[PDB]
């Protein structure tokens, strides 16, 4: 039925895995034994090389994602082995210390148990591990509009925000067999939090902003050969323009910019003055200064960009095609201004993979 | 053979076009006519209505071009009369004039004879009527990279050029039988060029940059109802940073921001400084606050991008589906803070329109 499906994607993995891993000798015996497990299981189980690589191959191909050149030196931690929701929460816990490594980032991965009948072990509701909650309520806005949604549903399991602009979430998730997920506050010893000053303009701090050290992208579902690791967080280091021209700057999340040309001492009157353009470049160097001044990992767009060069490079010299999504590798400020915008990607889609799932609250 | 082709657009348009101009009953026998006319001739001649509607459906139709709401009052001057080259060229001139109406610029397009049986009547080299010369010899680079290839072409034609980075390129254009264009010098009293300032840095003069006043494309192919206007030149006034983000800025341009860097005395060592973005910002600036200044017609990027938003609420509010190029409908600095950014537009081609066409030269 749908063990056609998972030999397919099976078959297709483990070559390509097994070739990159210069076994391509074992491949057959490999196959044999899997093509067997799914017979009698209906499925089959990664080894730990296996799961490490295809996460690493699911990094590589993530069309959207301009960071991809250090694919190759992901941390895997497996987790395939909890069962209760003490051990999720500990998983997720020191997922965020080891990644956060004190600033020093390490791009880090947890992977839990994978779905099994299309059943998930562990269902994550987070949109990341650290995020800020939102209210809108009579008018009032509070925090980050884009987490209402989840911050409501987490006011239904008895947490309560102290609404301030940037109240931590409870880290929230169901385990099979709950009927409702469980949440756990933070501690806050975990996360480290950036204030945002400006190297030149004292006044700056007067917009008393900030931003969370790491971003862990904790509901996406990792897949590889056919197997669906919905529950597997994963994490780098920010793009600068990620927190200073989008989630600090969207009119829908922060909408700080007539705040920031205020303190940076322009007027916000006309467009031909350009002093959107202005406040944003003054919020973007702020938050690259910030993040250095604290010790703690963050790449401008424009490295980013070269970066990402060398991935392309190094991806034709390695004989594999590469694929991209050019509306979002490009920055949102001075595209023009790196290679990206000046050539196209073919975006299709290649497996292992991150895709999106639809969430448990809405 | 080709009558089919020409008979099925020809269908289409004038159908389009008579609804539109509130003359449905009109089609049947209109369309009579044509019918006809197609047999005995092998074409058809469009009214003066009817050219004129085509061109401005045309533009409608431009999936890459953010200007788009005032489509309907653009203006058309019909040249299909012209059987010379002293003809020509004083059409050419008088569009240049008549356009840019002493700063304050008409959106117009001036429409020779079109092909026959596929057989130019007046083939058009510049790629704008107004554009500056560029040259690369033994490491020397003078002028606009761009133009690099026209301009060898002139100085093979008995032109030189002064070689100054903004030498204007002469009309260059050939008649139906010619082996060869022609070209012919522009008088200076006819093109406005608007010096570069910086309305807080006086220092940035000291960069002596200039641009000419009015974008008029010489090089697309208008196609209204399976006639092919090949020359059909047409302005409109610039968007600020088609100048600033990329006529200037681009490395394969003039490639100014490292001396914009200077003039407004920031370091440019740093990619965390992002001081090509900050360079980027007081350029645009500057080419906007010049343009004003010389009471020469400009458009930001935002009142730009505000404007397009009307065009879609117009387009729906009509009953006609929007197509657009999301790519290059996006500004190329801050785009995220334009509406554009944030929605998704069907890039499906849909005639009358702008179309590329084979350059004689190269
Ligand atoms: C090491 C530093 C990294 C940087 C600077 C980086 C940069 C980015 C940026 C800027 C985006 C766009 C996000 C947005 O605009 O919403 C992105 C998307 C993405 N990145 Fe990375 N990334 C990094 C590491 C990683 C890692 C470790 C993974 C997974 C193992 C990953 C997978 C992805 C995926 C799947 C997306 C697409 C998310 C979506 O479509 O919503 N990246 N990356
Ligand atoms: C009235 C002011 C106008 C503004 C501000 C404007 C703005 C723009 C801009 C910024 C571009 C992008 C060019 C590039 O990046 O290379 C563009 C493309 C275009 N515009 Fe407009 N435009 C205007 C008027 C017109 C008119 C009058 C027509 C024709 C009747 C026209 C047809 C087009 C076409 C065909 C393109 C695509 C050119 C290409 O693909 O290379 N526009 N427009
Ligand atoms: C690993 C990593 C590093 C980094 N610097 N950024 C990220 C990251 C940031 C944001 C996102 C979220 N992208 C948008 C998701 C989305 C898509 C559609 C609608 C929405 F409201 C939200 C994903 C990954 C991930
Ligand atoms: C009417 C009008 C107004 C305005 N503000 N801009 C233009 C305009 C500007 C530039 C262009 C040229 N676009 C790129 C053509 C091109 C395409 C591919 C490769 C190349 F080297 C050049 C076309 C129209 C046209
Ligand atoms: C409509 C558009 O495709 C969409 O809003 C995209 C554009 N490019 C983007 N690029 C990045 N990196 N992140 C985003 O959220 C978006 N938004
Ligand atoms: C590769 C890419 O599609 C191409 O270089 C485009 C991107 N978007 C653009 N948008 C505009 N307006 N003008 C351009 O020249 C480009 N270049
Ligand atoms: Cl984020
Ligand atoms: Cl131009």
């Amino acid at each position: 039925e749908e063990k056609e499906i998972l030999w397919n994607e099976a078959k297709a993995f483990i070559a390509a895995c097994y070739q990159e891993l210069g076994k391509a000798a074992e491949v057959k015996d490999r196959l044999a034994d899997i093509k067997s497990e799914i017979d009698l299981t209906g499925s089959y189980v990664h080894t730990k090389e296996e799961l490490e690589h295809g996460a690493k191959m699911a990094w590589r191909n993530s069309n959207r994602c301009i960071g991809r050149l250090f694919w190759n030196s992901l941390n895997v931690i497996d987790r395939r082995d909890v069962r209760t929701k003490e051990e999720v929460r500990d998983a997720l816990f020191h997922h965020i210390e080891t990644a956060t490594n004190n600033g020093k980032i390490r791009p880090t991965i947890t992977i839990f148990p994978p779905e099994e009948k299309g059943e998930k072990q562990v269902e994550i509701w987070n949109h990341q591990l650290i995020r800020y909650a939102g209210y809108e309520s009579d008018g009032e806005r509070i925090g980050d509009p884009a987490s209402c949604s989840l911050t409501a549903a987490c006011e239904e399991l008895g947490w309560r925000g102290e609404r301030t602009d940037f109240d931590l979430l409870p880290l929230i998730f169901r385990m099979k067999g709950d009927e409702q997920p469980v949440w756990y506050e933070l501690p806050r010893s975990l996360v480290i939090e950036v204030p945002i000053t400006h190297p030149d303009i004292e006044a700056f701090s007067d917009l008393e902003l900030k931003w969370y050290g790491v971003p862990i992208v904790s509901d996406m579902k990792l897949e590889v050969g056919g197997i669906h690791y919905n529950a597997a967080p994963f994490n780098g280091w920010y793009m600068g323009t990620e927190i200073g021209a989008r989630n600090l700057a969207d009119e829908k999340r922060y909408d700080k910019l007539k705040k920031v040309a205020s303190v940076i001492g322009i007027a916000a009157d006309y467009n031909t003055d350009l002093w959107k353009d202005q406040a944003l470049v003054e919020l973007n160097k702020a938050v690259l200064h910030s993040y250095k001044k604290q010790g703690v990992s963050i790449v401008d767009h424009h490295t980013a960009a070269s970066q990402f060069k060398r991935f392309e490079e190094q991806a034709e010299e390695a004989g594999r095609k590469l694929t991209g999504d050019w509306t979002w590798l490009i920055p949102p400020i001075s595209p023009a201004a790196t290679h990206i915008f000046h050539r196209s990607y073919d975006n299709s889609i290649v497996k292992p993979n991150y895709f999106y799932q639809d969430k448990p609250y809405e």
